[PDB]
């Protein structure tokens, strides 16, 4: 369907109208160029008109993850790759320097297009830029970007396993355990990424997948229940309860809490080796 | 050094330390196997220990990207995977049948190695299963992880880029359609996806980029500064006053806000045509 532009690291995808000289549109916060589609026909007599999905949207995809940096708010890595992914675009169309309109942080990559690959721009246009490194008070705006992204992203989590948490009875050993910030920068950004894929795509899934309790009786006599001893009155005791209530598959008591093979690894080892070895 | 076993769509990294019959750790919502690691070398005289990092996690990684539809809550991929990547394992180490136990969400693959590939299980144990598909509260218990997947993911970056907008200014229009939901429940998945991506990813590292007036002032005679004449007031606007004020770049008012090409299409074009045809 789109038009591809293969580039180091991505498949560019794009759409393309009209003819006459190559006009780009970079979209901002959507990320996709079918948001440019109802203007291009307004244009396509005069232009080659370009809509890009930029390279982490959209039907354009990454043949290699992004850099672990690039969550970092000063990382320059995407802004710039972006800016080349364009260049590099211009140059496979057009002979000579094109037309670039950017909106939003889009045209932020627009600027980072001029500053780096100024040979491909016959003109440009920035709709609404909302940089704000150059301006007096950079400061207050780059506080406000950097106050809501915490707020969304890692205060939202924070509080709301803390109050999940409680509501299934975990004791405070797990609680502190599963929640505890990483020792590392590096490795907070890491738990950070990997706690919302757990939450994104394994909890929901997970419990509430397609387990019976027929599952349990057919192998009843391969299967151990373990509670541990530190975490009573949590829900996941009461799934034990209620596996045992409707099989008879006996619970075996065992050391720490959920997280009772780090907390009690002695004792953890103990029950396993009478049961199992 | 962690031992690596090539799967499809992963390469799956698991620590193995010990002697004796292969017992096989999953862990929950951590998703690697160094968690058990203190456990091992307390089991490691009696058991082969194999403590594996899930796909996902850890270092093990993916060689072909998740289908597109694991991020739907009533996905089934990843735990059915998670489960034969074990019994994989389990065949690749051992001849006979082994021994696995499962903590958590853990315990949950452990449960569909068992109903799939019971032909590799020895004996199994589920420590702490969180899993409610089968309890008689079913509703009660999924509904509410539901929620708190959708407070977090959902509801605190809604609350969060509505107060943005006000410290933005960014006119009505503008606010409504940026967050309208779309119109499919799959399409408010990708929505937000793509909303946490862009506030992680690309809001702080574009708009503290490295950008400065001199940036612009070498290529004055090719930029054109763009407003919206149904965005007044916002912060967008008032960066290209900056710009226009220290560098004489002219600002062009065209119709619509900050999302004006899609709004007034023809209106749109007709000033980029006035500008450049
Ligand atoms: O705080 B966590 O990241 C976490 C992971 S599993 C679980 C279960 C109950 C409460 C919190 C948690
Ligand atoms: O609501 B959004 O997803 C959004 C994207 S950019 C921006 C700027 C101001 C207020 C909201 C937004
Ligand atoms: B355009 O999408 C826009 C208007 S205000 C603002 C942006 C983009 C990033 C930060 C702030
Ligand atoms: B084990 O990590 C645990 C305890 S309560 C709960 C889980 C996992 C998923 C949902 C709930
Ligand atoms: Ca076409
Ligand atoms: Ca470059
Ligand atoms: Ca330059």
């Amino acid at each position: 369907g789109m038009e591809t532009l293969e580039l180091q690291g991505a498949k560019l995808r794009y759409h393309q109208v009209g003819q006459g000289p190559v006009l780009i549109f970079i979209p901002g916060a959507n990320g996709t160029g079918d948001i440019f589609l109802p203007l291009a026909e307004q244009l396509k007599d005069h232009f080659t008109v370009v809509a890009v999905d930029r390279r982490d949207y959209g039907e354009s995809e990454l043949t290699e993850p992004l850099p672990d940096s690039a969550s970092n708010p000063d990382s320059d890595y995407r802004v710039k790759r972006d800016a080349q992914d364009i260049a590099e675009l211009a140059k496979s169309l057009s002979d000579e320097p094109v037309y670039i309109l950017g909106s939003s942080s889009g045209s932020i990559v627009a600027m980072h297009v001029l500053k780096d690959y100024p040979e491909v721009v016959k003109k440009i246009a920035f709709h609404e830029p909302p940089i704000n490194t150059f301006l007096p008070d950079s400061t207050y705006w780059k506080d406000k970007n950097d106050d809501i992204v915490h707020q969304i992203l890692t205060e939202g989590l924070e509080k709301g396993m803390k109050t999940f948490g409680e509501t299934l009875n975990i004791a405070p050993i797990d609680a502190k355990m599963m929640s505890q910030p990483a020792d590392t920068e590096e490795g907070r950004i890491e738990q950070y990424k990997r706690t919302m894929f757990w939450l994104e795509f394994e909890i929901r899934q997970y419990t509430h997948s397609n387990i019976t309790l027929d599952d349990f009786t057919k192998y009843s006599d391969k299967i151990t229940l373990l509670n541990g001893t530190d975490s009573r009155g949590s829900f996941p005791q009461d799934v034990n309860f209620y596996i045992n209530k409707e099989t008879g598959i006996p619970i075996v008591d065992i050391p720490g809490g959920h997280l009772g093979y780090i907390q009690k690894p002695e004792g953890f080892a103990d029950v396993l080796l009478n049961m199992w070895g």
